[PDB]
C-alpha cells in the first residue's frame, strides 16, 4: 500500500481486538492512543510534543493488527487528540518513507 | 532514496539558503522551523500538537532545497524543539509512505 500524503495517512488498527483509527506518523518515536482500556500492567511515562508534555500509561508487548500485519509493540494511552502509531510500529511493519 | 525509520528521518534542508536539520513528518499537516528570520510578511497562526498550542508565523513561497530538490512552499516559524517538514512539503517533494 502506498500513501501519497495528500491526505492524512489514517488507517484502522486493532489493539487487543479494539478497533481504532490511527495516524501513521514518521515524526513520532512512540505510539499513543486515547479511549482504550489495557489493564494494570503499565508504568507511567511522560511524552513531549509540540505544545508541551503529557502523562501516559505505557503498556509493553501489546498485540496489534494493522494493515493485515500482526505485531506486539509498546503502546501508550493518554490524552491525545488523534491516535498516533509512531516509528516503533512503522519499523515493525516494514514501512518506509520513499523519495 | 528511502528512510527505513529505525532512526528519526532527519535531513539537512536549505531554507532560503540556510542549512537546517529537519524531521520528515507524515504526522504533521504543516512545516515549522525555528531560528530563521524571514521578515514581517507573514500570517499569524496557531498550531496544536501533543501538549497544546503554539503561535507561529506563516510565510508563503519560501525556497526549500532537500537532497538536491528545490520547491517553494509554505513554512511557519515558531518556538519548536525540532524543525518539522510536514505533509505540505513532503507532497511537493513527491515523497510517499510505503508498505
Ligand atoms: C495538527 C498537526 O499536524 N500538528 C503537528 C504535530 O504536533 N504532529 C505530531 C502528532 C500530532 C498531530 C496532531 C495532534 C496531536 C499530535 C507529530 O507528528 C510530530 N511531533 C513532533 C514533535 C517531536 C518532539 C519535539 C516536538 C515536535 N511528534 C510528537 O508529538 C511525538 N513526540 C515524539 C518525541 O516523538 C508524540 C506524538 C509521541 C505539528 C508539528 C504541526
Amino acid at each position: 500500500p502506498q500513501f501519497s500524503l495528500w491526505k492524512r495517512p489514517v488507517v484502522t488498527a486493532y489493539i487487543e481486538g479494539q478497533p481504532v483509527e490511527v495516524l501513521l506518523d514518521t515524526g513520532a518515536d512512540d505510539s499513543i492512543v486515547a479511549g482504550i482500556e489495557l489493564g494494570n500492567n503499565y508504568s507511567p511515562k511522560i511524552v513531549g510534543g509540540i505544545g508541551g508534555f503529557i502523562n501516559t500509561k505505557e503498556y509493553k508487548n501489546v498485540e496489534i493488527e494493522v494493515l493485515n500485519k500482526k505485531v506486539r509493540a509498546t503502546i501508550m494511552t493518554g490524552d491525545t487528540p488523534i491516535n498516533i502509531f509512531g516509528r516503533n510500529i512503522l519499523t515493525a511493519l516494514g514501512m518506509s518513507l520513499n523519495l
